[PDB]
């Protein structure tokens, strides 16, 4: 009967429990952990594969230089990115277990995900198969909803922030630019290949650039490149703000409706934004196969999923230059970083 239901409340309310009884409080953690791969780097800092040494699970542990951070005045946006991420919750979200700082570092230790980048499985394959783009996409727009739904804006939707977990679902990482707006807001961030015209026109700007950013994403998914692509940023600039988009042939009809409606340069035109909102895009003839619900509880099966050897195992992230973190004796912008 309905007893089955409980069983899968249970099981997953088990694994949440474990998740956040073995980890440690908020700025307690010192460095008692196994350094073992940098997956990405930026300009502040890295994120690195990580093992803990008491309890042998693994993370994917973000470590910021404060200094730097202060010297760019940076630090609303890295305190966003904690502060969103901790209060945040939805399947394809990446979750944030703990985190702490030291005299040099802020650390945002999250759960790891083996499977890697999407930009490099679509760099390997070339590009996805419309279901595949399509099971993708929704998992990106219930998350948007979510968000939204929370007067969050993402910010940095790219192929490079979606990971991939073993069941082949998507989790959203990299919050550095999400920020709780109310109205408008004017800071210029994103890849340029992804940016909205009213970010490139410097006009200030709403939650309706990720829905912008989603047609990008799903015409990239579908062709292997994005649709305002250039040599130069300038072009890449000029062709966003132009208004015009060319669908290569093999695109469905309903994909290219869809497409051309989220590439609205017109905000009043623009899926997503208008009256009916979200609705206009999950109630599109090219979503009518995709059951929200079955995606929402992960139940659809997922058309990829990444080859794997446990936790521990990098094959599918990229090789970076491996550093070593030196943490001062003095302690550096400790009042700057107080709420962190
Ligand atoms: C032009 C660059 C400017 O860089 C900043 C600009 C602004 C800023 O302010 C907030 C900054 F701090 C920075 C940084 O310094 C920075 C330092 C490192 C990274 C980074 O590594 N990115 C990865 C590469 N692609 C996806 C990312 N992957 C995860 O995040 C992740 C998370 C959990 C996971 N679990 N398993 C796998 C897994 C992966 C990014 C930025």
């Amino acid at each position: 009967e309905q007893e089955s239901v409980k069983e899968f409340l249970a099981k997953a309310k088990e694994d949440f429990l474990k998740k956040w009884e073995s980890p440690a409080q908020n700025t307690a953690h010192l460095d008692q952990f196994e350094r073992i791969k940098t997956l990405g780097t930026g300009s502040f800092g890295r994120v690195m594969l990580v093992k803990h040494k008491e309890t042998g699970n693994h993370y994917a542990m973000k470590i910021l230089d404060k200094q730097k951070v202060v010297k760019l005045k940076q630090i609303e946006h890295t305190l966003n990115e904690k502060r969103i991420l901790q209060a945040v919750n939805f399947p394809f979200l990446v979750k944030l277990e703990f985190s702490f700082k030291d005299n040099s570092n802020l650390y945002m230790v999250m759960e790891y995900v083996p499977g890697g980048e999407m930009f490099s499985h679509l760099r390997r394959i070339g590009r996805f198969s419309e279901p595949h783009a399509r099971f993708y996409a929704a998992q990106i727009v219930l998350t948007f909803e979510y968000l939204h739904s929370l007067d969050l804006i993402y910010r940095d939707l790219k192929p490079e922030n979606l990971l991939i977990d073993q069941q082949g679902y998507i989790q959203v990482t990299d919050f550095g630019f999400a920020k709780r707006v109310k109205g408008r807001t004017w800071t210029l961030c994103g890849t340029p290949e992804y940016l909205a015209p009213e970010i490139i026109l410097s006009k200030g700007y709403n939650k309706a650039v990720d829905w912008w950013a989603l047609g990008v994403l799903i015409y990239e998914m579908a062709a292997g490149y994005p649709p305002f692509f250039a040599d130069q940023p300038i072009q890449i600039y000029e062709k966003i703000v132009s208004g015009k988009v060319r669908f290569p042939s093999h695109f469905s009809s309903d994909l290219k409706d869809l497409l051309r409606n989220l590439l609205q340069v017109d905000l009043t035109k623009r899926f997503g934004n208008l009256k009916n909102g979200v609705n206009d895009i999950k109630n599109h003839k090219w979503f009518a196969t995709t059951d929200w619900i079955a995606i929402y509880q992960r139940k659809v099966e997922a058309p990829f999923i990444p080859k794997f050897k446990g936790p521990g195992d990098t094959s599918n992230f990229d090789d970076y230059e491996e550093e070593e973190i030196r943490v001062s004796i003095n302690e550096k912008c400790g009042k700057e970083f107080s709420e962190f």
